[PDB]
């Protein structure tokens, strides 16, 4: 399955409606997609080894693999076009 990654800090109000969004999106591809969470403080050597310093972030992988990476401003849009992408 392709994997979405939500990059997140605790107490950041934008990264609220990032996180709505992915886990709209998690649901609506349940099956077909994995999702994480990783709270950046809690675990710095995961945004160390991909290079996150902002957030909300959310990378994507497939087969072991990064693929892409969406930072700043993030649409629902953007995420799902993503998410079929590596559906076929």
């Amino acid at each position: 399955l392709p994997v979405m990654v939500l990059f997140r800090k605790d107490n950041d109000e934008e990264a609220k409606k990032v996180e709505y969004i992915v886990r709209e999106l998690a649901q609506e591809f349940d099956g077909l997609i994995r999702v994480f969470y990783v709270d950046i403080n809690k675990a710095p050597e995961i945004a160390k080894k991909y290079n996150i310093t902002t957030t909300p972030t959310v990378a994507f992988f497939h087969n072991g693999e990064l693929k892409s990476v969406f930072t700043g401003a993030i649409t629902k849009d953007q995420l799902r076009d993503e998410i079929l992408k590596y559906l076929g």
